[PDB]
């Protein structure tokens, strides 16, 4: 999409069965456990044109979800069925949506609002993981503040009542930093600048203890053949193995399958809880064909995942399952 992002754009919130306007000086800001609307006005090539874009929260409910679709349904006919449609899960998104916050990363927050609870309140203790893709596309994402949600391949914001820091992991880069440098803006922190290896006192601290953390040699490599993620399945009557592409989440673990993340240093078989034998056999089978037409192959099983493993997804849930 050659249009740059700078046109007009409404965003709403799904409430119950309502989409509510969000406050325009937040947009870029999400609850992962919400449902977004953005129309989005613009004008490229001579050209007037708008998209609707239904960004669906990794944690947004399925009535969310329905609502949504009436919602996009409503606004399309509104509109007169002029719009270009498009529905994007947390972490999917197209380059095109990335860049209608001119040049800031996605923030998603924890919680969000729903018809039982209302609006949840922010933790006085955060921390966000704060990851580009290849392309400087760089999402910002609230996760449980313990040392272990740490990963040496990104950046990482922790925000308490008495300080703020920014811990750089070795492998992140600079629009991690960047990005993790205007979520700060957004917090109104001042940050404690803090490099992987020499975490002051206080960093572990407001992390309720110093531990072990995701890490390894290639989530430690700053230079970065990037990790793929493979869903291995027997379900349409024989095996195959497919790639998932996007940034890589937790809801992309096939709990019946088996999946492969390929990190080129090594593979990892994740084992899902209600995937079959033969799932994990050929994977294993595969794998190992992989890499001899061209390094440790790593069995992993569901809720039982190592932080080498772990740290390669954006955000993790250890109650998800
Ligand atoms: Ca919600
Ligand atoms: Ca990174
Ligand atoms: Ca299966």
């Amino acid at each position: 999409m050659d249009d740059d992002g700078t046109g007009q754009k409404q965003i709403w919130r799904i409430e119950g069965s309502n989409k509510v306007p969000v406050d325009p000086a937040t947009y870029g800001q999400f609850y992962g456990g919400d449902s977004y609307i953005i129309l989005y006005n613009y004008r490229h090539g001579g050209r007037q044109g708008q998209i609707i874009y239904n960004w669906q929260g990794a944690q947004s409910t399925q009535d969310e979800v329905a609502a949504s679709a009436i919602l996009t349904a409503q606004l399309d006919e509104e509109l007169g069925g002029t719009p270009v449609q498009s529905r994007v899960v947390q972490g999917k998104e197209p380059a095109h949506l990335m860049s209608l916050f001119g040049g800031k990363p996605m923030i998603i927050y924890k919680g969000g609002t729903s018809r039982e609870g209302g609006q949840t309140a922010p933790a006085s203790t955060r921390l966000f993981q704060v990851r580009a893709n290849s392309a400087g596309a760089t999402r910002a994402v609230e996760v449980l503040p313990k040392a272990g949600a740490l990963n040496s391949n990104d950046a990482f914001v922790l925000k308490t009542p008495s300080a703020a820091y920014l811990w750089v992991g070795t492998g992140a880069s600079e629009a991690e930093k960047t990005g993790a440098q205007e979520l700060l803006r957004v917090l109104r922190a001042q940050p404690v600048q803090v490099a992987e290896g020499s975490e002051p006192d206080g960093f572990w601290e407001a992390l309720g203890g110093k531990a072990a953390y995701r890490t390894s040699p290639r989530l430690k490599d700053k230079k970065m053949h990037p990790p793929r993620l493979f869903a291995c399945s027997n379900k349409i009557g024989r095996f195959v193995i497919e790639e998932v592409p996007g940034e890589l989440m937790q809801e992309d673990l096939a709990t019946d399958d088996v999946m492969l993340l390929d990190t080129w240093d090594q593979v990892f078989v994740w084992v899902g809880k209600d995937s079959q034998e033969e799932e994990k056999t050929e994977a294993l089978t595969s794998a190992k064909r992989y890499i001899e037409t061209d390094t440790p192959i790593t069995v992993v099983k569901q809720g039982f995942e190592p932080p080498s493993f772990v740290g390669w997804f954006l955000g993790w849930d250890d109650d998800y399952w």
